[PDB]
């Protein structure tokens, strides 16, 4: 089997990419935040304490014939920006773009944080990490991905994220009309529960190319693109007036800048990320400070290759035996 789905962005910024989801029996349609650095399905509900909903589409589970209570079973999960959210446990039949998992785990938030509440286009998490980061107690759930892997043509998924523009999520195959030249493929560790790999270095603009290891992952999550702070401070050294600002929480820019590119190796070869991807836009509405999309990773305690990189690329998740990371201009 295979499944292929529109990821759409959420704003003018790109900040987040949402991707339809069919559950239950009637299909309830729900927008997920596919999420490669995470590993909960979780969707606003019927369960959802009500004023911690504010536009977002609820999955209701007792109108799901094919719904059932995950006995005993609740999740609570924390993500790197500091949000949160939490609840009780479902199965349900979880399509994505064509392809059907029965018996899915579906959390259900009884709780979310004031981020989830302020963004009504999201109406949960789609997790695509291993399944060894999962919350749920006592019982450990499988991904979405996991679930469906057997029955997968070939045991991957493949993000194509687009810049201001929609793109594409397919699960079994690799769309090979969909980048120029060829994938190079690299390792990955599952150490930490994540799509860990390591660059081979890194260029800013027409600039000569530093070959350095830089390990971090390929989270699909999170918008940004957080590298160590020499990297970071070579790339926003090259625009006029760019300074690191505590107050407003890193690099700015003006807003009058042109934006040099930059390329993140992999292996012998090369992604070049356009300067304009690495615009945020102001800081506040009518600011001519903008906001900086590579940033540090000091302080995180890992690099993070997320969505300023990854829409540069067409990105392989290989999940094989040995699972490892593929990615390709386009």
């Amino acid at each position: 089997s295979t499944g292929s789905a529109t990821t759409t962005p959420i704003d003018s910024l790109d900040d987040a990419y949402i991707t339809p989801v069919q559950i239950g029996t009637p299909a309830q349609t729900l927008n997920l935040d596919f999420d490669t650095g995470s590993s909960d399905l979780w969707v606003f509900s019927s369960e959802t304490t009500a004023s911690e909903v504010d536009g977002q589409t609820i999955y209701t589970p007792s109108k799901s014939t094919t719904a059932k209570l995950l006995s005993g079973a609740t999740w609570s999960i924390s993500y790197g920006d500091g949000s949160s959210s939490s609840g009780d446990v479902y199965t349900d039949t979880v399509s994505v773009g064509g392809l059907t998992v029965t018996g899915q785990a579906v959390e259900s938030a009884k709780k979310v944080s004031s981020s989830f509440t302020e963004d009504s286009t999201i109406d949960g998490l789609l997790g695509l990490a291993f399944s060894t980061l999962n919350t749920v107690s006592p019982t450990q759930q499988k991904t979405f991905f996991d679930n469906a892997k057997a029955s997968l043509d070939s045991p991957v998924f493949t993000a194509d994220l687009g810049y201001h523009a929609p793109g594409t999520y397919n699960f079994g195959f690799i769309d090979t009309t969909a980048y120029t030249g060829s994938i190079t493929y690299t390792a990955v560790s599952t150490k930490q529960g994540f799509w860990e790999w390591t660059s081979t270095g890194y260029a800013v603009g027409s600039g000569t190319f530093k070959s350095t290891s830089i390990d971090g992952i390929a989270d699909t999550g999170t918008t940004l693109l957080y590298l160590p702070a020499t990297v970071v401070s070579a790339y926003w050294a090259q625009v006029s007036g760019a300074k690191s600002s505590s107050s407003v929480g890193g690099y700015v820019f003006p807003c009058s800048a042109t934006l040099p590119s930059f390329t993140f190796g992999v292996g012998s070869a090369r992604i070049v990320i356009p300067g304009d991807y690495i615009d945020f836009g102001p800081i506040s509405t009518g600011s001519s400070s903008c906001f900086g999309g590579i940033q540090s990773s000091a302080g995180i305690g890992i690099n993070i290759f997320g969505d300023v990189a990854l829409k540069a690329a067409f990105v392989v998740f290989n999940g094989a035996t040995t699972p490892t990371l593929g990615f390709a201009s386009k």
